[PDB]
């Protein structure tokens, strides 16, 4: 039986998540839409020729109990309330990244879930479901490079909109590095550090440091080093290095397109878009969603608590962006609801 | 509108087939099987948690009203039984390469397809779907490598099965290179020969030689030079290099696992199967296939004809195989009916 | 002590020999030249700052009692001569290649350097000095692959000069993969043939067919496949990969510059020019031969047998050269005098 | 003219650079050497053949008239004092890295050779030889990837002998990055700070912290971090990343071994010995000594300035490890006499 859906915001990621449920993947319909701008839910419902409702708010839309799950796809701001309106209802909820913009709205949602009789929420942390970095994780625990003792990283962008602000370094860049690393690693932070390098002169935003640099530690000691350049020009590329005991591991030449051979160099295209470079990665985490829904058993990706150890270092990372000191991270034990 | 397909013989790629169809792709349902194993027609309904019928052989569930499309997986000497069965009925017909083991199988379910209002076979030369062959042959065709003058192919298996005899180095396996370069290089054979290097210790299989080279000629006068080598033991792999007038283009080593530093070597994973390495490409050629049955529009992936095309290639092939002399090639036009 | 050397032929290898001899290369010292330009013999001996004296021919180059080894480096037509008169001496002789221009002037010289007491000539085949194409040999003859059954190998070149003819493509191209893939498969070529894939539009020069496709059969039943490019355009590039029974080896890219990421590609420099390819194969040959003269031992690389198989198969591709025809090559066993 | 050397200190470098000068190098004899082991010096002899005279020390060597060039390659603690006896002399003088085991030692011979009439102090930093690495910086300097902002390098070593210290990763390892940044970035350092991530549990040595961040900032503010990983068991690797405003370079796989595909995997050799992978930089870069002498001109490799400067640095690393807090790094500016 089809899981049917409702979409709360139908932007750019909103449209591609439709997209995705309609036309790519398996086993769901997108019944329902809601947006602040009326006129984008329903020129979402016209272009993917769907056969849903438009609700006039996500009040209206979580009352319908024909909805199965519902995407939360709005501005991250608006994320916090509408995840709290949603668990008022049954509805299993996928929400993007982030849970919450704050560290305490996370934590209201944390709290709020906690009393359900059973885990309804999956936080859109697409890293985990690539292909490449899972196969990583997956022989790092096999233990052939023995313990992993420093992880370096980069996450690389060729350029970024005239809206994005140093802030956003952290909560739409490092931020698939700070969920990704503790799972790596299985292990949990201790304290995250920003610094500056000399500022690029590619730069054109008020206020944007670009690179920076974040150094995370653990708990078992680990080290993680990620170099964050968002005006790189180049290509957008990420990169991952595990430091083990006695060898190391890293993930290979992303690209599917040919070696040419032409003019005395040698070359491959590097991928210029991030949205090309997850694809796959969107695709597989949905799918495993839906199918969870569709057996009526909890979600098993990302979770609220996923989403609030996130919240919390992307705060203590915002704070180490004002004076380049290390901030503390204590994250609080694993409530057994979420292991 | 969902697609109701029957599957004929379900071994390891009946099941790779079910599979997809099931899980990943959408618009389909399998609803029946047969194999002249029933205890492996069984497993797979089993396997892939099916409500399917089983089938004691394909004429009976080749007769079963309900079913919109079949799936032909048996042994490749099989196929062409099977299909011109199918052809007795409405249904559309998706086979797995080769069309038929000899020139006048291929060739008399052609004649037959021909008697037909509407064309329903799509035949499974997945290469031309594969995202980084696609992405080689378009940037051959931008000119930036000059016109083709060589193809250097590789088709490396680690081992075969106690059935595989020397004629399938030609129809199982070197039929994908036969069907490929043509689409390729937009251009027809004009001859092809077979020739015996060094008979490989590996091969555990009466009357195989293995490796074996084929030398096709275009009519443009491209030489392609492809091994076939079934017994490699090392790995699954697909290799192609273009050399042009100005330049040189190869597809790009396949991979996704990491590079591991370890023992005083740096390493990465080979694929040990067809069935991870062409993933992509059997899903984007088997979801087309559905979608056009969905529409009861014939197929728009490679035809009977391609099929035939492709055998009368192969069936001078197995001839060359003989003496290892270069046997003659001249392809009939298309019928209008094909394209 | 100083081994004293005269070099017959002071043109554009001869100055490069001068050069490794004087100023790279340890225990040697160029004492005589001479050349048919007089004023080049001259200008080399200034140009090196040397004390050694010019003579009018090789003739009374050869009466130097004080020399212990002459170079060769004449044009190759005049080699054959020249090495028959140094051997009246009893001189160590490092000839360039080819040892002669005929195999019956190769085979003059190998029945003569057998009336002497010790070999004395060493052959110019420098591949089987490079360190990438010994590396790849001695991993080889670990076993590690099993036995080779085919070799693929490319000699690609980005344009040729007006004087190149096509019988060159064989006597000053492929003749390398001559002398080395005997050597690299320890085994005996029993045939040769050159076919003609469609002519690139780059060729400039009358006659020249290229690209040349030439293929090897040996004794042990290995096939090698050689792709003679010489207007590729793109660079100079030496292509080398060995199939086995349970694995394959193949050459790295060749060179040391960096990886660049910039402008939608990841690209590194391919070499243009051959003589900086096989600098250090040059060094090491000729380093290795002035050892064995200070030992006054036999030389221990290619030696004239080595020359006269060259000479023999390249004698065998110039006749396939002339209609694609398969030709025979039976070499005699090689006298003790050579193993 | 051949240049006569004397060399203080006959231990393993020691005796890899006579035998470099006796049976690599052109243009230079050992003629003199001396070793607090006596026996150690008279089997240096022994087994180079040399024509050499044994003195009982360094002093007693200095005196003798007949050496053009000194090399000191005896215990880092010692080269100072035997630099300061050899500046009392007209001869030239290598010495092995370190310049002295004090900033206050280096300064001591700095200002003891600006008293001279001519510089004659090298200092054995051979990275700035190696081919790879120079040709990134002469790739860095065409300005294509723009300023560099941030460099990520590596010195993996497999394991280490049961005397090395904690203050031996800088001094004897995170060395040759000190001396080989400043020159790469053509600029100042800043300040220094070690970090000790997790303890590998593969450290045999008491006080030994395994592996260590080195972070070094430069005056126009370049970060660089330095992963140091002694006992990384598998290999030893030195890699180089420069990430620029519009690109980024970084060093190639070091080796010229075969790709072998075998066993699922396809595979490169790592180099295991330190030795092996600088020899080309060591014969460059003593060679380059031995050819300035020759003219009696002033070494052109790394000075007694380099030496100060690297000596400085080290300081502040092993000041830095006390307690992991940056410590700030201020030279002076170099006198011409070093420019
Ligand atoms: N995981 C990822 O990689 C990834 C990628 C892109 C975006 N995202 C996340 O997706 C969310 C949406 O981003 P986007 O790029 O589409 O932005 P967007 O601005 O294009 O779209 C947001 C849509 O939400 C609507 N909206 C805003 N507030 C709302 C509310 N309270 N109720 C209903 N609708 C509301 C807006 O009107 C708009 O149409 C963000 O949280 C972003 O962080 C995640
Ligand atoms: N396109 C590709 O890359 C690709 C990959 C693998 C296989 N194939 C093709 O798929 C077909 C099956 O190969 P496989 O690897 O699955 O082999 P397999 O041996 O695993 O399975 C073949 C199955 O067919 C059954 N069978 C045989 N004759 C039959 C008949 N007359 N009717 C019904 N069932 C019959 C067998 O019992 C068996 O279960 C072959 O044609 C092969 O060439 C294509
Ligand atoms: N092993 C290799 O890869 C390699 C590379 C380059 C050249 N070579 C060989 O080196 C030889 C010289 O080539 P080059 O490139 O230096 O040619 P070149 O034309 O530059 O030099 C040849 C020199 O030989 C002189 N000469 C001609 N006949 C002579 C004679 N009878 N006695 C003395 N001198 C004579 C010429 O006047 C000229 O100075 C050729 O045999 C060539 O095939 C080999
Ligand atoms: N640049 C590089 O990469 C590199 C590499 C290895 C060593 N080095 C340097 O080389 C020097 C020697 O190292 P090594 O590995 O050969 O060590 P070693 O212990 O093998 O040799 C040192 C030798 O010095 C002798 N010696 C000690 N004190 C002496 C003195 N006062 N006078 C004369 N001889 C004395 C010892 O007896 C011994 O034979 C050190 O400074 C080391 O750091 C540099
Ligand atoms: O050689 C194999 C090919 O690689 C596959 O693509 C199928 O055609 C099949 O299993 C053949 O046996």
């Amino acid at each position: 039986m089809v899981v049917k859906v409702g979409v709360i915001g139908t932007g750019a990621m909103g449209r591609a998540h439709i997209d995705r449920l309609t036309n790519v993947l398996t086993g769901a319909e997108v019944v329902a839409v809601t947006d602040i701008d009326h006129e984008a839910a329903e020129a979402a419902v016209r272009d993917f020729h769907l056969n849903a409702k438009v609700y006039p708010d996500d009040t209206s839309l979580l009352q319908d109990p024909d909805i199965d799950a519902v995407f939360v796809v709005s501005f991250g701001g608006a994320h916090e309330a509408t995840v709290l309106k949603a668990l008022d209802t049954d509805k299993f909820i996928f929400t993007e990244k982030p849970l919450a913009t704050t560290l305490e709205g996370a934590k209201r949602i944390v709290d709020k879930e906690l009393t359900k009789s059973k885990k309804v929420i999956q936080v859109g942390f697409m890293r985990r479901y690539d292909q490449g970095i899972r196969a990583l994780k997956e022989k790092l625990d096999t233990g052939i490079i023995g313990a992993p003792l420093v992880v370096r990283a980069s996450h690389i962008n060729p350029n970024v909109a005239s809206n994005y602000s140093n802030e956003m370094a952290i909560t739409d860049t490092l931020i698939h590095e700070i969920d990704e690393m503790h799972w790596l690693l299985d292990d949990e932070y201790t304290s995250i550090q920003i610094t500056y390098p000399r500022q690029s002169a590619e730069v054109r935003n008020e206020g944007l440091h670009d690179p920076q640099l974040a150094t995370l530690t653990t708990k078992k000691g680990t080290v993680i080093q990620v170099l964050v350049h968002v005006t790189a020009q180049y290509g957008y590329e990420v990169k991952l290095e595990v430091i083990g005991e006695t060898g190391e591991l890293q993930l290979p030449n992303y690209g599917l397109g040919p070696i040419l051979r032409s003019n005395a160099n040698q070359q491959t295209a590097v991928e210029m878009s991030w949205i090309n470079r997850f694809i796959q990665a969107y695709n597989t985490e949905v799918q495993e969603f839906i199918d969870e829904v569709a057996k009526s058993e909890p979600p098993v990706g990302p979770s609220a608590w996923d989403g609030y150890i996130a919240a919390i270092t992307a705060a203590a990372a915002n704070r180490s962006q004002k004076d380049q000191e290390t901030v503390l991270i204590n994250v609080a034990g694993t409530p057994t609801f979420y292991q």
